RNA sequence: GGGCAGGUGCCCGAGCGGCCAAAGGGGACGGUCUGUAAAACCGUUGGCGUAUGCCUUCGCUGGUUCGAAUCCAGCCCUGCCCACCA
RNA sequence: GGGCAGGUGCCCGAGCGGCCAAAGGGGACGGUCUGUAAAACCGUUGGCGUAUGCCUUCGCUGGUUCGAAUCCAGCCCUGCCCACCA
């Protein structure tokens, strides 16, 4: 139901760069399903909303009739860094992690075969001969390859670059040859390797792939890209209660990009939400995405129609807190209840064996560590000095307190981490 | 008949560097035939006295009971430079060139199997998998590999380095792993790649090879290394007449190195020859080597005993021109006859068809080109202006001369190139 | 994927419309003197049988011009510089 | 194959025998004020149930010393610099 020009315009929204854009228009006019490549690193199988930026653009390709080929990078996943300057995965860890990745990616991507194929690049890379590897690497010079920013910066700074790292752009580029990619997806940070793909496809007599680059989502800290290692992320499989709370804590300046990169709202609708204020805009964002990722798969369009289909009223601009799917309504209620200093209805339970007692009690610092709220008794003590711990809703001021557990106690660390502890022989 | 220490001392003579030298002593004390590697590039199968420096050291290893493994580099010979920034050999040109190389190398190397094996590195390189190649290249960093002088100089100068060129040191190093090399031979200009061999052998759990580096022989120009492309070389298969003349024209300052790198004369004997004067020293050098390379194989020791076995007297210091093998005596006589302005007894004949005539004659410039002495009539004319051409022993002063060929004529270009021309329908 | 600059004779490299088979350095080649060496000095370093000429010639293919190695356009390869940078 | 220098806390990085769980910048974490936001301000940023203490702590393994993150030795990895350069 879209002309090629309409399809290009839909696809352009949110993108940092489509290159060459005119080539994508030509491919869209061929009236055939385009092969849309995404390489996935099996060593990092847990997806977050940052990964969803590219994956939802791929879903849009699929809704337009194009075919995702998801390439698990098990070849390099099983080699890793053989020098040491992440460890290598076993064949079992590789299929396990691939399974996790595909399961989470399927919360976004269509899975019908005509729209989706899973491949493992070991299928074709394991057999690539030395001679073919030499001829592949001859396609670029040393100076050309050192232009990539992490090579240039490390080299000029005296930080080691393993020479095998110069082979990996060619493996990724060969993956494009192996599947005859029409488009390769990536974040902006993959631009160089995607361009190498074009060069390698030309050398193999193929049409060079369009490189389709999405911006990187910034994390909850407000400065750095969302990433697992920076602990600033929102995972696609986090419980609705936690996803909703994290989305309410997205720094205000990031709201436009979250709406543009994670929903399909029109720019006029986004502006209308921001005019209602930052907290209203947050509630709408959190409801949309918490709902979408609570489903087994996000809808084809996370848009105003989807919002109203959940039971919310657009013209209420966040005030209609009692509507929505039960999972979302409850999550939002918990957020507000915790905000005004209340204790939520359901909190995690940790049963503590009687063997942990000492003179019939448990030192409060060690109790928090046993409950999993603190990593050490020393840290529990420091948090008490900083008024960061509560017991039964009272701020702890005595770091020597010995806690009576003859009835369950409610422990709290910071703003919203609660554990109810009770004794059990 | 040599202790390990005696063997090391023999081997050290002429060498620029044995590294680690103490490791070679340890290997010699094992009392077993050591595997002595030489890689040979099949694209350059014609050998000259420069190649003889390394090859004669290998012969000395063989005379001490050690085993040469001669590795034809047909893998890289058949790939070449796939970018273009020498062309690739066909499988037929590769075996043909290998045949030429081995034939000439056998003028120096023993050929018994226990002392000599021929291998082609395609035997093991063609099958090296991509995974193994990645792990090989991980053994060095970019900065380490760019230390090699031609990489550092080209990179700093903005001269292209094809990235596949960074793979070739690993292929050469893997060849050492494949044959379990104890020693790898090379000129000083191969020091870096030989050291990479050590590093790769260690990674494969092998004893790292001793790197055995010979200096490079300087050519007849007196400055540059002897090499085919600089036209300053003496080929191992040149006719005795020409080898003898070229050896008489070795610049005086190179005499010590030619004696050290190409003969086994003692330093005392070499000094005694130089004391007799440069021309006497030249005659002895030219007789020794012309004789040695006129044989189907050089003797185990090109030394004073070998000299006297040819019929010459050491104490004559070159004056005994009438002695020696017929081939040498005749070559030396030709040299002296040409020197004093005579025409040699036997000169090449070129028969010229009558169709080349013009008004019953041939313009002298075109005659020299037809005889193969000049590459163009223009050059023949320039040489006449420079008094570089003779006809029947007279210096040509008329560049318009039309030559009568009703009897054979003797043409001369420069000092010692002669062609007798005669007509033939 | 974007920009700029470069590719010239045996090599490096200059060339800013004619003075260009082309500066300068190097190399090689011929000769003198000899030792078939070096040095020093002089010469040579696209081709063509009638020359006041013809052919070809500066990465490739075209173009403006009486005339292009030079200026213009498209292309090839390279270098630097962008892009990428969390 | 040879030389020198480097590797420190969440990160960068200082440390020149004790003043070192360790400068400075950054990050993160707790709290106030709130909007479970930012800002600003104050605090925190090896472990240990009795603490004036104990354990562990600056690439690895040892050593000098009352005492080593610091000095010494051997080793690992890296960077620069050699070697290689025709
Ligand atoms: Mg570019
Ligand atoms: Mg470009
Ligand atoms: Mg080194
Ligand atoms: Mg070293």
């Amino acid at each position: 139901g879209h002309t090629p020009e309409e399809a290009l315009a839909l696809l352009k929204r949110g993108a940092e760069e489509i290159v060459p854009e005119e080539e994508l228009l030509a491919k869209l006019k061929e009236g055939r399903p385009l092969t849309v490549k995404l390489g996935a690193d099996p060593t990092r199988p847990d997806l977050h909303l940052g990964h969803a930026v590219v994956l939802r653009k791929m879903r849009q390709f699929q809704e337009l009739g194009h075919k995702v080929v998801l390439i698990i990078g098990d070849f390099t996943g099983m080699i890793g860094d053989p020098s040491g300057r992440r460890p290598p995965l076993t064949l079992e860890e590789t299929r396990e992690n691939a399974k996790t990745y595909v399961a989470q990616a399927g919360k976004i991507l269509r899975q019908e075969p005509h729209l989706f194929e899973l491949r493992y690049n070991s299928e074709w890379l394991e057999g690539l001969t030395f001679k073919e590897v030499v001829r592949l690497t001859s396609l670029m010079t040393v100076a050309q390859m050192l232009e990539r920013e992490d090579f240039k910066k490390r080299y000029e700074a005296g930080i080691p670059i393993s020479l095998h790292e110069l082979l990996y752009p060619f493996a990724q580029a060969y993956d494009s040859v192996a599947i005859r990619a029409d488009v390769e997806m990536g974040g902006t940070d993959q631009r160089f390797n995607l361009l190498v793909g074009r060069e390698v496809q030309r050398a193999y007599g193929q049409s060079p792939q369009v490189c389709f680059l999405m911006p990187l989502l910034v994390g909850l800290d407000g400065r750095e890209k969302m990433s697992k290692s920076l602990d600033n992320y929102i995972g696609l499989t986090e419980p609705p209660e936690a996803m909703f709370k994290k989305l309410m804590r997205v720094p205000d300046p990031l709201l436009p990009s979250y709406f543009r990169l994670l929903t399909d709202l029109e720019e006029e609708e986004i502006e209308a939400l921001l005019k209602a204020g930052p907290v209203p805009a947050h509630r709408v964002l959190a409801r949309l995405l918490t709902a979408a990722y609570a489903l087994p798969q996000i809808p084809p369009r996370i848009d105003r129609a989807f919002y109203e289909s959940l039971g919310y009223a657009w013209e209420a601009f966040g005030r209609d807190k009692e509507a929505g799917p039960e999972e979302v309504r409850r999550a939002e209620a918990r957020y507000d209840e915790v905000a005004k200093g209340g204790i939520p209805e359901e909190i995690p339970e940790v049963t503590i064996p009687a063997s942990e007692l000492k003179e019939g009690r448990i030192w409060v610092a060690r109790l928090f560590t046993l409950a999993g709220l603190t990593p050490s008794n020393a840290e529990a003590r420091r948090l008490i000095q900083n008024r960061g711990l509560r017991l039964d809703g009272e701020v702890l001021t005595d770091p020597m307190l010995q806690v009576d557990l003859s009835r369950p106690r409610i422990l709290q660390r910071g703003k919203d981490r609660f554990v109810r502890v009770r004794l059990s022989d």
